[PDB]
């Protein structure tokens, strides 16, 4: 019945994605849907800057964790290493399930690889990586997280996702088994746990969001993308969710955040029928 | 072998949408698919206006009633409201299954309401709304109709549709079970039964159809709405058809004329092998 | 040019009734009639019986459906009961009129009665009936279907059969209007049709045909049945024909399965002149 | 979300009231509390006036009667006895709970009493009084009406509201109980049933609504007018209101119509937390 | 259309409990019904008997995992214990609601207890309890359980359910609500999800159904089982049924197995109208 | 302040039925309730029986209607049949509301069904049936008929009620809505008219009621029954009672009479305070 959004403006144009998720109507949308909505703000933000996107993810993980349980978080964002304070603070100190719909897996530690930090968080969240990261924010088991529509990895990150036995369906596995098959094993694989969502914009075709930093072809079209939300929320699991990496910059009329938004309410129950 | 097109330019810029098809060349391709064509021209056409609507269905119910045995008529029109003449008079008092191809479910009724009859068509057909409509226009039972491709209802609609039994299979269905599965189990919902098809151009995904009044993100591909008209084609057991909403005035180059037209010849046989 | 004869030995004595057809010489006498001939021998026959009669006439429906076209079908049976699967296979997913030649209806359903289910067919065409017969065999319209000859009913079934609307041309009609007139009146009332006929040899007077399980007195003569065969004959469109309910146990030199041959050769196009 | 206002400009000074009602900005704070509002104008209005009555009433009732469902409808007014409109209106054929809320019971037949027509509506929606008027007006069970507020009754009215059964809650009962206690027990008694509240100004204390036609004193004070009307909001069943009585003539700087106004919003939902 | 029926004679005198259901006439009743049956037999039957529970179980599970689309399964038991293979089996690897009607919880792991496996089946099926149990019957989610007419549980049980968030109806809440508004709330609580029925003997008051293990005063009366029947029938969802703990040696004339057969006909369909 | 008591001794053991009534005291009871009571006697009783029926029946329509009217007659019967003649004498040619508490509908007609006309009789004044009959005993509409606690129905009856419109309150209705809802409805649904109640006396559970010769298990309790009758009498609308079905030969210490006579007295008055 409640839901608490959140900004996190971290670029560290992606810091205009909070915004610009906002401009799309997420809010209102959010209301016409049923809920009680509260906007929260953003969380202030001032090898890369790591501990400046340290100090912003930790007030992160702190605001979500104080939330009143039965609070559905959603955080909007920038750059995707706010995901390391989202998921931490959102899992509350219990086993929870991370469904990473994105184009690439972001598991890279500072020996994999540019240094960008956005390209660790799941690696880091997972335990993977520098350790004034992971001391924190060190919050899921790799056999607890599922990657959907990967399409880019570098070689790095294909070893240690392989080491740490971390189940991902590439474009490869959604073109071979559909999105519908794919939604039923996520759900499967981590039966029994409540389910956090970090939905990046990239994952979805350039074509249709353009507004993305790293554009890959071949991405999930706007049908898939409703499915995957839609039989996700069936699952009556989903208690959390970040929407990141818009950035109006490289967007066009917001389209790229209207598709976020959209999707985020049928992850949240809207249904056609 | 013989097929009668009549048009209906009611818009009570779809008005324009019979010319727009017949300029699409509908009645040449009909020709080379070996039928032999006979266009019966024009319906005289003059809450809202549902007098004149009754007015010009009734003329368009006793042409295709007229009709002699075995002339396929094909309906060319502007509102969807047409359909309570066409389904009505190609029925031939006779029990008929009803599949209808469109975002929206047209099945409201004066209560469930912006009044617009264009949106009540079906639930007449089903003997439910406005008593002079429902009077001369009744033609199916409820059980013998399906819907497919809906992605857009209102409250009302869906409380209506429910009670009535009505099988629908929205875009959350076409994407989970895909449209081959679901063409063969309209044919099996409908079988035995002659089938007339009512196609709405706004079935089609906006950005392959423009050219429509109230058109939803998330349509049918080009490929899809083909697939879909070639297994009912299959079936043998088409015998009438809608090609309704095209509005030239929001379309771009005819496009969606001609989308339609291909998708009537397909539905009438045209196959590629 | 082209004739396939199948026999439907079930009986769940009318079992013996292929074999009589077939000692009867109908083969051989399509073959001097001008026609070149093929026996495709018998279909496999293992609330009463419903599944083994389903099982059985789906074997019929499937051969049928599966001749090449232009080839003319005479299903040779015991039960009227595989009226159901002849009916619906050479139908071939088209719109078919068909004549019903029987002393009865077979209009009940499982409601209306004891319980055969060879006192049904013609209503499970029709679209009324036991669900598990109704999903597979229903194949024609009420409209399209003519009984000629009928002179005994049950109180359920007249229900029904006002209900349903079927033209019913009783013995009383047959005495009031004479077999030329009541023909043309089948003709007219399923004109640019094509015509299944389904001979029940029960329909002859039982001084003529004793060969039946359930004899009526005052059925129709020898030359009306052969009129009858002529005018349809005429008319070019028969494209079917089942010779049912022929019972040589209560037979006397075969006479009923030897009328029955003649009055095929005579809808085949056997003239005196 | 849908909230549609007519106002009926009757006074067969009240005629007045429709102006000054619009006049304190209803709309305008009808938006502000987030829903869309039409304004859609007034009706035409030409033992008293009877038939006058009997028109401009009926032609209120079909208006509310077409309205979408989903469409709060608000009615403004001059006389009471629209509400044998509205009341039949806003019903649309089913069952509903009127909470009239008034110094008045309204509850008067030709027969009990100065022949005003607009001191007896609610004894015709019960089906008591004039044929003319019970014949299309009658539209809720005696057991389905609460009064609230009551403080002048006539003898005749004492008399048919008992015999009714009418629950009727005088400002004795006010005073014993409290409002919060009555507005519970005005749900309970009106359990499951939609509900239509009428509020007549003069139901307030003449020193705080002076611009009604038959003003008596001790009557509710304006914190508890609120705190009904909130009460009755938060039941979610709320789905129609008259606003009537408001007479700018004997009004002082219109703070009659602000009352109403303000309790219109808080029925629809406003509240300080 | 279809229905299986399979007993499970295990008591590990319920054992005789597929017998007297049997004796009872469920099949014939089912086929006057109008659904084709078919028996299967039996099942092969040889802390307490855990590794004997587990393997006819397991055959259970498999038998109905086996069984064509389409077939409605109702096993007939002994030992509620077999719903760890029924519900499982029944489930077909997708997501079901089961509605388990006792008058026990069958909550109990092996450490919250007299050690009675058939006294664990619905904490097994949830995922919690021994492991060789667990592993094989796993099969629902807790928040995907309901339990109608419990009025019997230890105090490890009702942590257990708490602690899993299972949806408990007493027989304090069927007296305060009633069982049409808790069948309502069940099929909402349950909504869009094919859903299985465990019904057990002992949920009827003993006075009506003294053929139980474990019979506790105070149950659900005639009327409203079959009640809760009906209005489960009509949700179309049910898809499979359990009919255990009948106990023929402490019965009287049959008639608690009479019962169960009665409730059966109703959740499948029957009706007064 | 009158009453008469008038039996029907037919069973064309229920002929013992207006004995054991006269024996439970009804008489005495009546006047300890303050009526002045006059024993009538009995009516001489000499498909099956059809003329028999009749003339028993018409000598008590006869009887009926010679009484003065303000004198209330209840007739102590046999058969069903009775009514006939009771409801129509009764009815005194006025338009009266017939309140039908039955565990049947008694709606056959000589179509519909074991030819006994006893399961007949409301058909009969309904107006539907054989014509000796309805030619004197047709009088009532089907409109102004309620039927209350059926909880078994013939296939033909279901499309009688259902095509003649009656409002029939099987068991179903009464445990999802209570019977003071339902004789709320009732007294609703014949507002305005005089009632006759007409008591078989299995509409009683058979637990309650043995005495009677079709029992149906899941009937009436003694509190409802009860309440039924208090309702009906509190309108004050009550002009006539037909006490029937009573069967001492199959009942146990006349307890199924006592248990009727009590229900006639809470019919006419008899209240706890
Ligand atoms: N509309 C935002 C721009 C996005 C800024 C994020 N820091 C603001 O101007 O407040
Ligand atoms: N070419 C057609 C145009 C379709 C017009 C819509 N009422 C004409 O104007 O004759
Ligand atoms: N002539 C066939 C007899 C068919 C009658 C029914 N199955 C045979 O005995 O081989
Ligand atoms: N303001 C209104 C006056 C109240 C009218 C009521 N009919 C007008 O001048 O339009
Ligand atoms: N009639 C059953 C008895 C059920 C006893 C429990 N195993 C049998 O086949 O012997
Ligand atoms: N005691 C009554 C008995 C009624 C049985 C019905 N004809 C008598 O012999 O007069
Ligand atoms: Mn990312
Ligand atoms: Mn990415
Ligand atoms: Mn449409
Ligand atoms: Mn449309
Ligand atoms: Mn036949
Ligand atoms: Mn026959
Ligand atoms: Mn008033
Ligand atoms: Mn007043
Ligand atoms: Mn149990
Ligand atoms: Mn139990
Ligand atoms: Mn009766
Ligand atoms: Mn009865």
């Amino acid at each position: 019945e409640r839901v608490a959004v959140v900004g996190v403006p971290m670029d560290l144009g992606v810091d205009m994605g909070p915004s610009a998720l906002r401009y799309a109507r997420l809010l209102e949308q959010l209301e016409d849907l049923g809920y009680t909505v509260e906007d929260l703000g953003d969380v202030p933000v001032s090898l890369a800057y790591l501990e400046e996107i340290r100090a912003a993810a930790l007030v992160l993980k702190e605001r979500l964790a104080a939330l009143p349980e039965g609070v559905f978080p959603i955080v909007l964002g920038g750059d995707h290493s706010l995901s390391m304070g989202s998921v931490a603070g959102a899992a509350r100190g219990r086993r929870v399930g991370v469904v990473w719909v994105d184009a690439h897996a972001d598991f890279n530690t500072p020996e994999t690889s540019s240094g960008n930090v956005h390209g660790m968080p799941l690696a880091v969240l997972s335990g993977l990586g520098h350790p004034r990261l992971t001391e924190v924010f060190r919050a899921v088991d790799p056999k607890d997280v599922v990657l959907v529509g990967v399409r880019s990895l570098d070689p790095g990150e294909k070893r240690l996702l392989k080491e740490a036995g971390v189940r991902v369906y590439t474009m490869h596995e959604v073109d071979r088994l559909g999105v519908a098959r794919i939604a039923e094993e996520v759900l499967k694989h981590l039966q029994g746990l409540p389910l956090h969502v970090s939905l990046d914009a990239d994952v979805l075709d350039p074509t249709l969001a353009p507004g993305v930093g790293t554009p890959v072809p071949g991405g999930l079209t706007y049908r898939e993308a409703h499915l995957l939300m839609e039989i996700l929320a069936e699952s009556g699991r989903v208690q959390s969710l970040d929407l990141v990496e818009v950035n109006p910059i490289l967007d066009e009329r917001n389209r790229t955040a209207e598709m976020l938004v959209g999707l985020a309410l049928s992850l949240l129950g809207k249904r056609i029928f």
